[PDB]
């Protein structure tokens, strides 16, 4: 009851700001998740015993693929957060509770391929849930661990706190899927714009959630740049190893997964920062303005991409 998580001095500053970067040690990284909780949440919103035992079956049940990794999952609740601490009084106890562990779980036993693959492989996965395919499994598998002996940390809420939580886990994972980012977000901005935007209105509050949600996972491009370059070098390792499988398929990849198109990769980085990460950060700043920094930090990446094409680095 009593027992806090406290963090060096150098942590337990940046950990506040939204471009920390949670390090290289491994063992601290589930202590930083529940320093998080502790600090978003209360010391009393889970039993110690039973969140310890959920974040490392959750641990278990991530791959060791070059991005949609553990480090990944700790990164993503870490922006959600941050974002979480400067809007405060926006967000009902049971919405600090379901979107933390919702980030947490929000890639569970991700193989490193998207769900394009799956379908042209013919994954079984596939023929089960015809859409957002790899999101439809990485809810599955957190309601199998929170339903293991000893692992539901949600005990103590009543059966409807229960069921709206589980609801909440459950849109938030589904909108980690970007293919429905682009919609979401052309509906937030003519909301937003034309006046209507009303966070009582929960399929609104549904829809902001939902942008959270892609913002905290798109995070990597909102880092200081060494980090920034570095998690890109992981991206590209796995988008190049689908490309290969592709080739083994018979079809040509997409240029951003053919490992013989490098060469483009500066080019193709300006192109998302253009088509997804600005207006992802722009139309999250409008919402919800405490979250500037994202946005700021992500047109400062930009602006380093353009430097690399000029051969300025
Ligand atoms: C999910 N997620 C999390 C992060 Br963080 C970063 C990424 C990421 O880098 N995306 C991209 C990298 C790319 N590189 C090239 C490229 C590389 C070489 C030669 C020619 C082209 N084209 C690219 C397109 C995208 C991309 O998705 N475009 C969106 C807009 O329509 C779908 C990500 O997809
Ligand atoms: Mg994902
Ligand atoms: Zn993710």
């Amino acid at each position: 009851g009593l027992m806090q998580f406290t963090l060096p001095v150098r942590l337990c500053k940046e950990i506040e700001l939204f471009h920390f970067d949670i390090g290289p040690f491994e063992n601290m990284w589930p202590g930083i998740f529940v320093y998080m909780v502790h600090r978003s949440c209360g010391t009393s919103c889970f039993e110690l015993e039973k969140l310890c035992r959920f974040i490392m079956s959750v641990k278990k049940n991530y791959r060791r693929v070059p991005y949609h990794n553990w480090k990944h999952a700790v990164t993503v609740a870490h922006c959600m957060y941050a974002i979480l601490q400067n809007n405060h009084t926006l967000f009902t106890d049971l919405e600090r509770k379901g979107l933390l562990i919702a980030c947490l779980c929000h890639d569970l036993d991700h193989r490193g391929f998207s769900n394009s693959y799956l379908q042209k492989f013919d994954h079984p996965l596939a023929a089960l849930y015809s859409t957002s395919t790899m999101e439809q499994h990485h809810f599955s598998q957190t309601v199998s661990i929170l339903q293991l002996e000893g692992h539901n940390i949600f005990s103590t809420l009543s059966s409807s706190e229960y069921e709206q939580v589980l609801e909440i886990i459950r849109k938030a994972i589904i909108a980690t899927d970007l293919a429905l980012y682009f919609g979401n977000r052309k509906q937030l901005e003519e909301m937003y714009q034309t006046g209507s935007l009303n966070l009582n209105n929960q399929s609104h509050r549904d829809r902001v959630i939902g942008l959270m949600m892609t913002a905290c996972d798109l995070c990597s491009v909102t880092k200081l740049w060494p980090v920034t370059k570095l998690t890109a070098n992981d991206i590209y390792a796995e988008f190049w190893a689908e490309g290969d499988e592709m080739k083994k398929l018979g079809i040509q990849p997409i240029p951003m997964m053919d490992r013989d198109k490098k060469d483009e990769v500066p080019q193709g980085q300006l192109g998302f920062y253009n088509a997804v990460a600005i207006p992802c950060y722009t139309t999250l700043t409008q919402i919800l303005p405490p979250t500037e920094p994202l946005l700021k930090a992500c047109r400062d990446n930009l602006s380093q991409w353009e430097k690399v094409i000029r051969g300025e680095e």
